[PDB]
């Protein structure tokens, strides 16, 4: 019985474009709160097109917005032409679309995530961090993690950790192959798990051109990487380049708020939320709970805790996790779920002894 | 009370124009090149269209034209769009996979498309609105509309709890015309599946809709990836599917793990069949397979497991040829989902292993 989630690096063409539409978002947010933002970004070969709609009194250059996450990575102003057909203008919540969305927490990890997602982000994260500070040498920030994960027996074995890198043209191959197999140890023994899974690395051969350049990235085409690599279900919305008041984005961490404030409150191991919204509508206008009879009381009693331990109005979700004013470009890599290694207002348990108190205790 | 619920949006949607033109330049490369490879994204923001991807093709093909073959129909015309190619176009044992991640087949029992119901009522439902505007049956409308079907499980039998439908209308249509036109195409959509008829009716909720497709919007390609699948019944690996030749494994692997699925489902051996699949860059087969089936399999889930095996061969390169991909049309699946199309001919929806999953 084998699970696998994939992870991306910063250097990921497609999520060089959820990085770019969240520092708009960002730096819209940071000069107006009630900015209107729905951008998308294309990144084809050596052409960047920034496309979308934004209402805002902020002074924004979306052109050299994308230039400061693109100089990091690290290209130049000779790599890229970047154009804008951004629509920029100035001036209770309905929902601003239909659609549905999904949250999902459990219980296998201390970030309340399925391994598989948890070792295939601190797999990346780890490579990233140390290619920063020059511990690994030659490599590039595109790069990619597929973590499979054997659930058969009680206990779950890593069946296998696969990594694809960009590295440099004059790389000395056995060097990099001893350092990713033992950050891929590394990880492994910090959770606390067997050593002894299957190692690919750089299948492909070589990997020196990366990025955009052979390639296309678009916004949102991480969606499963961006959640729960899939373990749960997803609607179909992805979040970055969307202000609060878009349901797709809010709406998904206002569920897993619930489904991790509930597995922490003990009341299951594995919690799901469905929410389904109308355009006009302050409330979803369907919910679903699944707890794939995990359940530690009553389902019953935790459909109850959870209607009376959180208001369902958008408004009121979006400012108790506030939403308006929080950074989004932390959550354009690594994923937007357990994120032990931020401050995400819909990871935190401040609802735990609500729920507690309201299931009868 | 346990509601699940799914959408639908029309060809006039951003998002699926996106996915039109993208599976149109494929087809057009595949029409006179077999072994295209093509990976054919777009961008459509407000008057801009952006065609962008890597194609290597013997095909002579004008990937501006083939998009405003896809834009016109809809009631566009030269005079709306600006449309320009990034494309980087040219020419030239097993098949091994190009790429790593993951892909889910599912199928279930409760609708003869072997798909959950909120998807099947949610894209018939627009089918039929757009059959209507072509026949000009509904009158002052245009091709950009959107569904959503909540359906209560609580009970035996499944209630329909709400239809929603937003679709772009004429600055000068009659709104009780309107209203009555869509109430009755949700009353038939209900009637053909024969459920309740109660429902709640949400009808354009937004006030007006006159402006749509790109306009003032953005629609990109791969947008719409649980539409195209299981309408979030089922899991998905994240890969989208419009664009791209069989040999990216995110759509082949798709489409061959849905034929399982709906054949174990066919063969009584479950009600509903998840299949996940992983893969490697160079490997001819799968990396990882799971086979769940929701505690609804009427054998061993290891019985399965070995029927399933012995069924089907996992060499990408052989289920490619079994499964006819190279001369399949991908056009007719950007729209109303790439699953349980009994209006099409898909190979992988096909009851043709039904009879070899028994004996194994």
């Amino acid at each position: 019985k084998i699970i696998t989630s994939e992870s991306v690096g910063a250097g990921h063409p497609d999520k060089i474009c959820d990085q770019i539409s969240d520092a708009i978002l960002d730096e819209c947010l940071s000069q107006d709160q009630n900015s209107r933002v729905a951008c998308e970004v294309l990144a084809c070969n050596r052409l960047i097109v920034i496309a979308g709609e934004i209402t805002t009194h902020a002074y924004v250059d979306v052109v050299k917005t994308a230039w400061e996450i693109i100089k990091p990575l690290g290209y130049d102003e000779n790599d890229f032409t970047i154009i804008s057909n951004v629509n920029k203008q100035s001036v209770l919540i309905g929902a601003g679309d239909q659609g549905i969305v999904f949250g999902y927490a459990c219980d296998e990890t201390p970030q309340y995530m399925p391994l598989t997602s948890v070792l295939a982000h601190e797999l990346l994260k780890e490579i990233e961090r140390q290619r920063r500070s020059k511990e690994f040498i030659k490599i590039q920030a595109d790069m990619k993690s597929q973590v499979s994960i054997d659930y058969s027996n009680s206990t779950p074995l890593i069946e296998t950790m696969l990594v694809s890198i960009q590295h440099d043209e004059d790389y000395d191959v056995e060097y990099f192959n001893k350092k990713v197999s033992a950050i891929m140890e590394q990880i492994a023994k910090k959770y606390n798990l067997n050593t002894n899974f299957k190692k690919i690395i750089n299948s492909s051969g070589r990997f020196v051109i990366g990025g955009p350049i052979g390639d296309t990235g678009l916004t949102g085409r991480k969606i499963i990487v961006d959640t729960y690599g899939g373990v749960g279900h997803h609607g179909g919305g992805a979040f970055s380049g969307k202000d609060p008041t878009k349901v797709d984005r809010s709406a998904s961490y206002f569920a897993r708020w619930i489904a991790k404030n509930v597995v922490a409150a003990k009341l299951a191991k594995q919690c799901e939320i469905q929410l389904a919204f109308a355009i006009g509508q302050p409330q979803p206008v369907a919910m679903y709970v699944n707890t794939f009879n995990t359940n530690l009381i009553d389902e019953t009693k935790i459909f109850e805790a959870i209607k009376k331990s959180f208001n369902f109005d958008i408004k009121t979700f979006i400012n108790d996790l506030n939403l308006w004013t929080t950074k989004y470009l932390p959550v354009a890599t690594y994923g937007h779920f357990g994120r032990d290694d931020l401050d995400l207002s819909w990871e935190k348990l401040n609802k735990v002894e609500d729920l507690i108190k309201n299931s009868k205790h």
